[PDB]
């Protein structure tokens, strides 16, 4: 049930802003950072929303105006799409699937250019949608650097330490239009997801739901993304999608979602909620050291078998046929 | 068409002695050892019957009486079976498939004991069948050693040399009753198959017919044997068996069949042809050094993936499910 905003400013959102899907979900716990339960959750690689880390306290004031004035003159990656769905794809892998035709394009531009584009679409009542997604780097301005420095490094570093995680690989800045969706996928890094402006509905599925989510082949540009269209699931190709069960939540300014490595996540900017801003924190996972193996370990194994076959056969497209030959009449 | 025996002793066999199966076959070439064509065949790992190598010239006189008198007092492995089919199984792997119940048993005995058993069955009109299969070793007697030494090492060593093969790992002595069958399987060694007494129908299928022959899982005791019952093929489980095509031949005393590594072979002692004697020569293949990959290389790859998964998951029985999870909805 939607939380009330302090000061009797009313419900932060309502049901009508949520997209409707075919599967049930349970709530992800929202807890204080001081609550031992949060600590058990993270320890065990289960999601949790922290409500009070102050992780990006200084970024709460960010909006387009402030960012345009201060984020520098560096290039920003902007995806454009004709649907609300921004399926991620890896350009490096595009050669090996000539028949893949992306639904969204990436364009490099200056922050002011992005803002202007956002302005033009609004005014022209256009249907185009944009999603800025760009790693924060040295080109940003002084004030931003001040802000960034003002993040609660104290708290997150301890987190990195307690969990034996690896280094911070990056912080992605995501600014998106209301209604935008990042379709379900998994990332090979641990992620603290810091919501700053707007609200994002986050739907997660644990690693052991691999059978239900049908990730594209490792060598395909959509490696790590599910093949199922959540808007119109095709149960013939993907029958187990009828057994999927999610953990969901809505994060707002100030909240931090722990999205544990290998957990599937689907992320949507609320309908009619205005733009959203988020900053994630991606850490390399801890080192691979016991049976029984954990789901994510099995996932690792499967990935590796695909990669090995790819290399050994000399053509990733040969991977499927070999696997089929391997199991039909033998293991299926 | 059956060859005529020298001296107008008539046809060495006839069609009625051949078991009938569902698939077509073509003849394997019979050539003289001096014929360059044989040499191209072996070079290219394709079967050929050599008619004049004199490889086991001294063994041609062997029969049960001579062997009993001279083969020593060592133990001999004897398989017993209630069907004409002697499916091979690897006792080391029996633990991991508690539900496998072998159709034939192995019994260790003295050659004279084997002979006696053969005598008792005959006299008692029994239906039991035996197949002696035992590697030739030091315990054999003087005369046998003389014979063995009299093999055409000159010729076979050159063969080993020309093909860069590895060492002779062994020579199996196979003595079997008329009608006995070794069901189709593949061996990971190069094999010169030297027929000595009786006739054996040999049906071979090249490595690229893997999809048609459905080998048991690598960790199963029947690893390397086809799962299809050639006598009553189950096309629902094994639909591609309807596309299988063999190379066949009948070897007799003096002939040598080159059964190249990874080639499937099915071997049968002619109905009503009396006992058979054969000696094989197994060499480790040459070393693994280019695309496109050869069929047998793909077979190697598949074997290895199965072995790796086995070890990595800690339970071979977990191998199938993982593979199924890997491909369904993804590669199939
Ligand atoms: O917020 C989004 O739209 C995507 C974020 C995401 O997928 C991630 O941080 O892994
Ligand atoms: O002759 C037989 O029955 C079996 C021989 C065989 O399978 C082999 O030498 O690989
Ligand atoms: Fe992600
Ligand atoms: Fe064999």
């Amino acid at each position: 049930e939607p939380r009330e905003e302090a000061g009797a400013l009313g419900p932060a959102w309502d049901e009508s802003q949520l997209r409707s899907y075919s599967f049930p979900t349970r709530p992800i716990p929202r807890l204080s950072q001081s609550d031992p339960r949060a600590e058990e959750l993270i320890e065990n690689e289960e999601p949790v929303v922290l409500t009070d880390t102050n992780l990006v306290y200084p970024a709460l004031k960010w909006d387009l105006e402030y960012l345009q004035e201060n984020i520098g003159n560096g290039d920003f990656s902007v995806y454009s799409a004709s649907t609300h769905k921004f399926l991620y794809y890896d350009e490096k892998k595009m050669a090996n699937f000539q028949n893949f035709k992306p639904r969204s394009n990436r364009e490099e531009m200056k922050f002011h250019e992005f803002v202007e584009k956002l302005q033009d679409i609004q005014q022209r009542g256009g249907e185009e949608r944009l999603y800025l997604q760009q790693t924060l780097n040295d080109t940003v301005g002084r004030k931003i650097v001040m802000d960034f420095l003002g993040f609660n490094w104290n708290w997150i570093n301890k987190q990195q330490g307690k969990r034996g995680w690896g280094q911070l690989t990056s912080n992605l800045l995501l600014i998106g239009m209301e209604g935008n969706v990042t379709p379900a996928h998994y990332d090979e890094q641990q992620n603290f997801f810091a919501q700053i402006k707007g609200y994002k509905r986050c739907i997660l599925f644990p690693p052991d739901q691999f059978e239900c989510l049908y990730p594209y082949p490792v060598h395909h540009p959509c490696d790590r993304q599910s093949q199922v269209d959540f808007d119109n699931p095709d149960y013939e190709r993907f029958p187990n999608f009828q057994n999927v069960v999610g953990y969901e939540t809505v994060v707002g300014p100030g909240d931090v979602l722990y999205i544990p490595m290998y957990w599937w996540h689907h992320i949507e900017s609320l309908l009619n909620g205005g733009i959203t801003i988020t900053v994630n924190f991606w850490y390399k996972g801890a080192p691979t050291p016991e049976y029984p193996l954990k789901a994510h370990q099995k996932v690792a194994i499967m990935r590796n078998i695909e990669k090995m076959l790819g290399e050994a056969l000399g053509n990733p497209q040969e991977v499927g046929p070999l696997l089929n030959t391997m199991i039909k009449g033998r293991y299926n």
